[PDB]
């Protein structure tokens, strides 16, 4: 029984899988994985086990995982091999098992950071088998063994839903024939936080800056304008530790580099009136500053909305 | 290796116990604390069972591969538990006592909205799935339940460990389940966050008003920044040591409250110092004059109202 | 076999234990751990396993753990179960067996951090053994047994003595006994790295502060007090993230934590002297700026005296 | 459980071949990174031929503990791979293909000097140790060699995977040992670093600057001394993501270069307010004139200059 | 089998070890220790496994591990057992056995900072086996069997040897024998990355704060010496997480520590020059500020000569 079951015919052999998620956890931005703890269900018919149930007298015959030969199911993206604990196996009398185990891998699914923090993001858990010699594998998904616990929370991130992809991807890798499985989690990130802690003193600290405008205080204003500059650096450095080095550019990443530049023009105007004022034209000197006081807050909000355009519209 | 079968119509009843040794490693960011305890397992394997007079060894000791051993899991732990089996004694009827000491790390989500004057209760789950010929059930044997005294949080105080008696039943894939919801309840110790956090972040505050009695711009305007940039440190400090949250957490609410005190403190030093450059200094010493009271009354005023609607 | 041995009298079964350390190492604070590496000796009577040693003929016997019950010994603070190897067992000819296993466990020992970093801690290892049905184990020291090698150091700290509690604390859980052995790990923190690291500095930035007091110009005392200010908070924030957040006082936390009203208080001197010498009365100004020059000192000393008093 | 014997005077040759499926995990300041692939294996044992016509099977399948395995380890590997044989089948000559699928974390050293626009090859080395009744040789079957299309390398363009099919046989402790090369080709992606950390690290060296249409020595000295300690914070948070290095990185020389500029500008400042102090603001205001020039002009050609010595 | 070769006569049974690296990594200053990847090699003469090269028709008996006797051999410093693979094991006909292991260990060797970065050392690997009571176990040193590969590095360091002293110490615990080897590695630190990233970088900043003495101008001088104080700080702080705690003062901690006196005392000197300029004797605050500029700078190359000689050697 330790080979594969053989056809009576002309056909594959079909594998039927499930997962039921009961742990979703630890989802890592910057290494882009994710930790998930579920129920992996096979099904297939192995003829050779077979059983006439009167004989018998039981109505199912229950088996040990060496005692009958099991398919060789893989997931593609885990950092390691899955720790698998057999739940139960259970063989019904024309062959058909029923195999329940619970796992717990470490995936590695790709995210978009292109929308931070305002992102949603499908993870993907791929199973795969490998066909032998006697005979070809193909998976295929029971859907009333697909779903997720209830207690299924992912912190800081919204759960939406839990599906697969009906049709398997079967292609060939080396002389033998591969099936693939694509499990899809959905979610989307819980932005609330970034407000208060990220975006708010943020701007507090641009505004702040801006008092610059209604002063012809030199001392006054660089101390301002430099010190609030450096407080945007912090936060800078804050965001960018936390998020993976993207190839393309965050919505994040754009305002708090906008926001480098409108610190460095009021440095111009800074610098600018100063020169002016010690020159003996405060004439244009408080005349700039005059229109600094408004064009700098409009050119932000301009800004702001061309750029919340490009990214989500 | 086969189930006990029923001499009647009923199902198996697994006996439950945990019994906490070590409690450890609280971790706030990952929502995740360890544990070492005592499992105790207990059924009746009629199959087993022994005359007491005629075998004169009051009970008898077996291997766990030797008989069948009901499958009992946690549902929120990283991964499979650690357990090395202590002791397996069959007693006349059939009745098995089952030992083992685990080590595991659950998953418990936490409340943060009072942080850090919060309480938690941690939740251990065991849960056991029934097979075709039979249906298991777990309940709690409370003699069985317990911790020990040495039993300690860092950083927080342990309440109590109880458990939830009846087991919440239900059917996942045409199968049974039973789940118990073992309880640990602790209390997280503030006291250090008062020195370390919560002072400091005061005397920045007040410092920054100082500026009230000041007519000086630039040391205002230094004054101000500087004791701003150092509550940005306070700020980063306590969010780095804890979750991202949904929902609002007390200290978080109080950090960014203060936040405004110094954007409007910056609005009063600019304001007092265009009125006296532009020469109405009635206006500006009025408003600078106003503002050392109405700052400190409409600090304590919000403080007021916030701790209300966290706490009360 | 897979039984313990019979008492031919009324008597418990006596366990003799030691440790010899090997590798003391991993001393983590926040998390109250130490990492060690040592022998276990074990050593009891089985009388079924004896023999003649003339018959016989060779002075001792040699066996591996599968064929002869060995009882079950447990260290009850550990983050797991101990990672062990067997080095050897022997059975003299009366039916005394010699075990030796060599084994690593990471052990948590809570700390008392009030006197840091003056304190000074003792580690314990609790060597455990529950008794069965057929007969009760009570463990006990043999002190030739009990030891640790001079190239044991404690990266940090200085190892005063490693001893053994030779009474063993007995009492009963779930209806069995357990036998408690208590050995203890004495060590001295090593302070002084800590005093050009932190506590020198640290008086250096607060000693710059008070020159703003030789000094009549406000907007460079502004920058000096509130920029040492800084600095200290630097220091204060390094300090706390390599220490647990403990329910009490320690003295270094004191300390760092006085240092934050002699710089409260030096702003409001600074800002009374620079109201009063706008208000015009330099007398009372100039006056206050001489005096805080010496009380500013003496009341640091003074403190420093009362809080190492009440530390030590 | 021995190996197959040799039928003339050979070595056993044992084709291998890895086909990456995950790549992943690159650290610098370690230089390690992990790595998910199959291995394969094929060498013919002949005790193990068996008839096509007679035992009628085109293919024999074992369990790892009846055949002979060769013993196939990598180099460089921070421990043994965690590896599960995928499959192991005989044809009828004799010729064994074995596959398993492994996770090992491989440590090949980077080199820093052109970052972050450097290029690096990694390198996976298998090895095999020749016993006393025969020597083994490795050999590449490249067909059994590749990377998946979904194979990424986060902050990494992957240009190639390919193997060295000379293996380099050599001689240690009295056995032959056959060793061979994969060498995983890869790019680093540079774009983050220029908002990240290029970018606003000129703006603090050029709002420095505007000190030199100022003459406030107060606000001058407060000035350039602040944007100094921004570069400060930007030349920690770069060297803690590398590991120290005996030579010199293009991005270490620039933020070393840097460093002197602001010491100048600092001279400059002082000189300024010193003759102005002594009453030549002739002079004064001569310098600070040509430093407004000066300092973009000798710092563009500094910059041409390392760019040029590192590329 | 579960004892050891029998005594020909009243003689030791004499192990012969070698170490040859393969792998050298993991350094790791604040812990202590480091990771390595070697081959073990055993070799003993066993009789009760000798056989006749003719009869048994192998030139050399091949053995799987349970199948005879191996004698435990231990690292002493270690953080747990190492992780051993082992290679291959071969019995000549004279009984004499050939033991070979791929092990990696995570080493716990203890470091001598005072020179930092400019230290060079000694790693320790001990070898130990403890004797049993039928026989005495004593380690010695083949050194063809001992080496390291043309390829292993330490990271941040350069190797200069791999040796092994070859007599044992043998010695007395617990009523047993212990045999010890002691394998030698000597590295020493490669220094020149800690010159631009934290040596000169510092001393700028002191620099800039010796500026102060060609100033008059008491807010911009206190705003110069407290700022490059505070740069200090951050360097001393950087310095310091990466290293231990020791009982001893560190090269770079004397010169870190002697730095904050420079910066102490130009403290008071700013203080003083403007005390006297307040008070109306500029006469002596320009002297005292003149001599600054001189003394300031040569009693730092003086002190850095003193403490350079005291530390080497
Ligand atoms: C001044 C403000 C600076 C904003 C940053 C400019 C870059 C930008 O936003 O690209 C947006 C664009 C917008 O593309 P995108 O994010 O809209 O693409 C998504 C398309 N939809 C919305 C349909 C899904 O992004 C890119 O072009 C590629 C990413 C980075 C490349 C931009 C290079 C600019 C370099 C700046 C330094
Ligand atoms: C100044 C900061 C104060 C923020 C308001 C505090 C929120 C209070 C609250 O109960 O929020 C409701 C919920 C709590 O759910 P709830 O209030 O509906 O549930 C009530 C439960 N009891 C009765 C026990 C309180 O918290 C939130 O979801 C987030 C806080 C809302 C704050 C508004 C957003 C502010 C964004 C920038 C700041
Ligand atoms: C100094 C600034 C404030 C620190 C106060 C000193 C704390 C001493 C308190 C005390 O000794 O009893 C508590 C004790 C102190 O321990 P202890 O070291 O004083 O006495 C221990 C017993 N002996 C002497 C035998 C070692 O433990 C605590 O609970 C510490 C906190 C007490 C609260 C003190 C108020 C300070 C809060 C500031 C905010
Ligand atoms: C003012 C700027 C000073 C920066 C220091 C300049 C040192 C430098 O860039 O050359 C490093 C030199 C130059 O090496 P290199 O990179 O120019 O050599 C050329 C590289 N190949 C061979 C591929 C063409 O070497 C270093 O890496 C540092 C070692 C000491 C150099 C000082
Ligand atoms: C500023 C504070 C600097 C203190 C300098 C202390 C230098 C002591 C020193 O290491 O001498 C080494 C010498 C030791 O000789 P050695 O270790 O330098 O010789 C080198 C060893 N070879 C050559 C083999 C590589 O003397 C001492 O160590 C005296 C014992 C302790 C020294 C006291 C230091 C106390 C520090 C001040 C408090
Ligand atoms: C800041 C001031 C300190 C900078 C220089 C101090 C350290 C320089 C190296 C040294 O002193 O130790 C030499 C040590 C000596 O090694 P050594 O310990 O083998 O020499 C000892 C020999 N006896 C015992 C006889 C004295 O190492 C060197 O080779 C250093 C060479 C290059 C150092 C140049 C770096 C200076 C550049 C930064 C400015
Ligand atoms: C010149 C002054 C500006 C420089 C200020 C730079 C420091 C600003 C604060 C950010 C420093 C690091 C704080 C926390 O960063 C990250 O916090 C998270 C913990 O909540 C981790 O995830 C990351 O691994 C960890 O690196
Ligand atoms: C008021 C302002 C004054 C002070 C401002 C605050 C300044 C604080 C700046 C320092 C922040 C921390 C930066 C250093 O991060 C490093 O991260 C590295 C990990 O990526 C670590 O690397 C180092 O440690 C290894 C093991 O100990 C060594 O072998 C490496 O050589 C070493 O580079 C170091 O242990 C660790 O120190
Ligand atoms: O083999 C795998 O990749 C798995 O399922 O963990
Ligand atoms: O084989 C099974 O069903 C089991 O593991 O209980
Ligand atoms: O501070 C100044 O010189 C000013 O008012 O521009
Ligand atoms: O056998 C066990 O310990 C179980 O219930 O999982
Ligand atoms: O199987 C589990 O998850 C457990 O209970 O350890
Ligand atoms: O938690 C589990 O079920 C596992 O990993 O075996
Ligand atoms: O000090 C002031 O008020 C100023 O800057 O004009
Ligand atoms: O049997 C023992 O000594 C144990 O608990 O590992
Ligand atoms: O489980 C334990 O405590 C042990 O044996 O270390
Ligand atoms: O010099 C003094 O004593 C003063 O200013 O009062
Ligand atoms: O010998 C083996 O099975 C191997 O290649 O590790
Ligand atoms: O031991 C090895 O080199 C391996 O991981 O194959
Ligand atoms: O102000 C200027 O343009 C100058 O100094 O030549
Ligand atoms: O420059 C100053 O601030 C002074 O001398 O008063």
């Amino acid at each position: 029984m330790v080979s594969p079951p053989p056809p009576i015919a002309d056909e594959p052999l079909t594998v039927n899988t499930g997962i039921y998620l009961i742990e979703c956890y630890s989802l890592d931005d910057k290494a882009e994985t994710f930790k998930v703890n579920a129920f992996l269900s096979l099904s297939w018919k192995d003829r050779r086990l077979a059983f006439d149930p009167v004989r018998s007298g039981v109505r199912v015959k229950t088996y040990e995982p060496e005692a009958i030969w099991i398919p060789e199911i893989r997931f593609v993206n885990v950092e390691n091999a899955r720790d698998a604990d057999v739940v139960n196996i259970s063989v019904s009398p024309d062959g058909t098992v029923q195999y329940l185990e619970r796992f717990s891998a470490r995936v590695l699914s790709p995210l978009d950071f292109r929308r931070y923090p305002f992102d949603s993001q499908t993870l993907h858990i791929y199973l795969i088998v490998r066909s032998v010699d006697t005979r070809n594998i193909v998976l295929a998904v029971d859907l009333e063994k697909v779903g997720k616990n209830d207690d299924v929370f992912l912190t800081g991130w919204d759960i939406e839903s839990f599906t697969a992809v009906v049709k398997p991807a079967n292609f060939a890798l080396q002389n033998r024939l591969e099936s693939k499985l694509d499990y899809q989690l959905r979610i989307s990130r819980q932005y609330f936080s970034y407000i208060p802690n990220i975006i708010l003193p943020m701007l507090f600290i641009l505004f702040i800056s801006w008092t610059a405008f209604w002063s012809t205080s030199y001392e006054a204003n660089v101390t301002l304008v430099v010190s609030t500059l450096i407080a945007h650096i912090a936060f800078n450095i804050l965001v960018e530790t936390n998020l993976p080095k993207t190839p393309y550019m965050t919505y994040t990443g754009a305002i708090i580099f906008m926001i480098y530049l409108f610190y460095f023009v009021a440095v111009i105007e800074v610098t600018v009136q100063h020169y002016l004022k010690v020159e003996s034209q405060p004439a244009r000197a408080a005349s700039i500053t005059r229109a600094s006081r408004i064009a700098f807050p409009v050119v932000f909000l301009l800004a702001n909305i061309i750029l919340a355009f490009l990214f989500f519209g």
